[PDB]
């Protein structure tokens, strides 16, 4: 148990925005109606909650120290037990990644046990969309399998405590392992096992029947592609083929239907192009009702076929292949936003074992839901309310206007008028991942952003309603940068640090740069103070070095103060954050190094003693009228990591939330001029949560 200090309870809610991200996973329980699972590759795993109508994430206890458990390779239940669920975790395979784990919950993902493993575990790298590679005996749940991308095959017969290796299975890149339950009895082992491997010449289906003692490479399958998913029923393997692991890049692809007792193969592929199949659903209690998804069918788009007779017709049910034509309903009243997309990446595909017409499938940006899939034609809702994928590269929160904008990684800029309803127009700036935006203190309706192509970055004056291009960047940029932009409080200087050119400032609105003077290094995330519009700051991680401008960008100076470096790869520990209202008053963070204070424009700092480690802080709505703006602070007090609040200008903090509410990787916190105790936190592929005080 850790030590439960003084804290002030919290009630921590997404900004609802809708999905936004890549969904790998959703796994119906086959014997308890309404509960189902989804997973996703950097957002963790969620359960679904029909009393609330939302996905509820289950995985925000995971912190700094694991944020890459929030990769979820595959899920996994227990059909002869309800409570139970299991998952693969881990983000990437490289030299630099560390090792996966594999995560137990007895109480449907409330809690978890941590079982570190000795093999990498990819979440976010090529066929994570594959599976599931993660799975329990279904006659006797205390055995698992689990196939990993680069370690082969590994059993358990703890229930995931302890996991050896299958050094009869070969292969090492397993893409799914699938039980064949009808081949044992409840108590025992189950005797057939089917894995699929990544191998394009012949060898990816393999087959067992001694429960995974020895192997045999299935004859008559087909070559050039590898199995990507399957399905048992009726005495029929039906697999997926595809000429790529996925997500993309599948150029081929089938679908075959394997008769386990006689080895026959029978193709049934719906259609044959430049594309492949992935996911595929057989009916729970139907094994005629069948859908298959395209990958990688990128014009017009990806289709869904559905047959009803084992694959003798399909018909499409997304568009019509005679004209193009769409003929699926979207209903998107929920997110307006994912309108700007259309439905790709469907690797899994789901009908309800307890309604035969409902079903659901993910793509690379949410979750969508048919209730009737006997309607001609099918109407889908996009189904993600609670479930929120995004990545907050830079927030904001103006005194007036909306109240936040985000910069989301892959879907643009967006503007929050309500935290509790998917902003109405959608993205406020279509143009992809945006990785910096900033607000002009004396002005808020000034808003500038920055993004990854050419002229990479574009301003409003209108509080985000509407934007335009700046006319000019700098010469030599190729992107808008991480935090990389800042605005004067008056509004009418922007000093902009891009990838590949040197840090620059504009007096027109971006219609024309000039280099910063004075040495500075490129690259930093610059801060404008929020009352004199001639003074930025730019903090470099690397030196432990301020530098401060007071001629509005043209130039800047390095500070004497030496403050505790960072490692390159840690630099994102590094910043300089201005107080509202307070000319000069800047706080820095170092990371391990700590949290130090300025109030004379950088000239001098002071270490805050009592903060150990400082990642990100924000400032908001002081407490009562006079007193310092509360201080809102990730990092480590005392010992203990998570977020804190500081109603005494930094002397005194009070934990403003618990070890069930760390939410993986936070990259920047915010707090909010116009209410006391709202915070806003951006956290790895799990959009903006926000908190306030709980009502006793
Ligand atoms: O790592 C940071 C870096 O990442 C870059 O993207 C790379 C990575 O993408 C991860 C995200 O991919 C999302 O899916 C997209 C696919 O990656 C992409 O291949 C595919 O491309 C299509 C295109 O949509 C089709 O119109 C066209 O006919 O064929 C192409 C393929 O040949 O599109 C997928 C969706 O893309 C859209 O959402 C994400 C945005 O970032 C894109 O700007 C956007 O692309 C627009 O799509 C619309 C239609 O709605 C229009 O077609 C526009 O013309 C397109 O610009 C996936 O949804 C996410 O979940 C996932 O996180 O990794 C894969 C690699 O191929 C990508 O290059 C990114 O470009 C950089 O800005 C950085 O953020």
């Amino acid at each position: 148990s850790n030590a439960m200090a003084a804290s002030e309870p919290y009630t921590w809610k997404n900004v609802v925005i809708g999905g936004g991200g890549y969904v790998t996973g959703i796994i119906y329980h086959p014997n308890q109606s309404g509960l189902v699972y989804a997973r996703t590759d950097i957002g963790g795993a969620y359960r679904w909650d029909s009393a609330t109508s939302q996905w509820i994430p289950i995985t925000d206890m995971l912190n700094r120290n694991n944020s890459d458990y929030m990769g979820i390779l595959s899920i996994a239940i227990d059909p002869n037990d309800v409570n139970r669920v299991y998952m693969l975790c881990g983000k990437y395979t490289q030299s630099w990644a560390g090792t996966g784990a594999v995560l137990a919950s007895t109480d449907k993902g409330a809690t978890w046990t941590i079982y570190p493993l000795s093999v990498k575990i990819g979440g976010n790298e090529d066929g994570r969309g594959l599976g599931e590679r993660l799975q329990v005996d279904p006659n006797l749940g205390s055995i698992l399998f689990m196939g990993t991308t680069r370690d082969g095959l590994w059993k358990s017969t703890d229930r995931g405590a302890t996991w050896v290796r299958v050094t009869s299975f070969t292969p090492t890149n397993i893409n799914f392992v699938i039980f064949d339950k009808s081949s044992s009895s409840l108590g025992q082992a189950t005797k057939r096992i089917f894995v699929g491997v990544n191998d394009t010449s012949g060898q990816s289906l393999w087959r067992s029947d001694d429960g995974g003692n020895t192997w045999k490479v299935v004859a008559g399958q087909p070559t050039g592609v590898m199995a990507m998913k399957a399905e048992i029923a009726s005495g029929y393997l039906y697999v997926t083929f595809a000429n790529s692991p996925g997500p993309n890049n599948a150029t081929a692809g089938s679908v075959w239907r394997y008769t386990i007792s006689n080895g026959e193969w029978k193709d049934i592929s719906p259609a044959k192009g430049s594309y492949g199949y992935c996911g595929i659903s057989v009916d729970p209690r139907n094994p005629n009702h069948i859908l298959v998804a395209t990958l990688d069918l990128w014009w017009p788009r990806d289709q869904i076929w559905r047959t009803t007779d084992g694959g003798s017709t399909w018909t499409p049910l997304l568009w019509n292949p005679s004209n193009n034509a769409v003929i699926a309903k979207f209903d998107t009243s929920s997110a307006p936003w994912a309108a700007i997309r259309n439905p790709h990446w469907i690797t899994d595909i789901k009908i309800d074992p307890f309604n035969s017409n409902k079903a659901m499938f993910v793509t690379g940006y949410g979750i969508w839901a048919c209730d009737n899939l006997s309607a001609s034609p099918t109407t889908w809702y996009f189904r993600n309310k609670g479930l929120e994928e995004m990545v907050p590269i830079e927030i904001v929160s103006p005194p007036s206007g909306a109240l936040l904008l985000s910069a989301m990684g892959d879907q643009g800029v967006f503007r929050h008028d309500s935290l509790d309803a998917s902003p109405s127009m959608g993205v406020a700036l279509d143009v992809g991942t945006a990785g910096s935006i900033d607000y002009a203190e004396s002005i808020p309706s000034k808003i500038v952003a920055t993004y990854y192509s050419a002229p990479y970055g574009a301003y409003s004056t209108d509080g985000g309603k509407t934007w335009t291009k700046f006319a000019s960047y700098p010469a030599g940029t190729t992107g808008g940068g991480t935090r990389a932009i800042a605005i004067s409080a008056d509004g009418n200087r922007i000093v902009w640090a891009p990838n590949g050119a040197p840090m620059s400032y504009s007096t027109n609105n971006g219609s024309s740069w000039t280099t910063c003077g004075g040495g500075v290094p490129s690259g930093l995330s610059v801060e404008a103070d929020k009352v004199n519009s001639n003074k930025f700051y730019a903090y470099d991680p690397v030196n432990g070095k301020l530098w401060v401008s007071t001629n509005g960008g043209v130039s800047f100076t390095q500070m004497s103060t030496s403050y505790p470096t960072l490692p390159s790869w840690q630099a994102y520990n590094g910043s300089v954050n201005a107080v509202f209202g307070r000319e000069g008053d800047i706080w820095i963070t170092c990371g391990a190094g700590g949290l130090y204070h300025s109030t004379n424009s950088g000239a001098s700092a002071t270490k805050v003693n009592s903060v150990q480690e400082a990642y990100s802080i924000g400032f908001g709505k002081a407490k009562t009228s006079g007193g310092y703006p509360a201080i809102y602070l990730h990092g480590i007090v005392n010992g203990v990591l998570g977020i804190f609040r500081s109603d005494d200008g930094g002397s005194t903090w009070t934990r403003i939330n618990d070890d069930n509410h760390q939410f993986g990787w936070i990259h920047m916190i915010r707090g909010d001029q116009r209410t006391y105790g709202l915070c806003y936190v951006s956290a790895e592929g799990r959009g903006v949560i926000y908190g306030l005080p709980t009502p006793t």
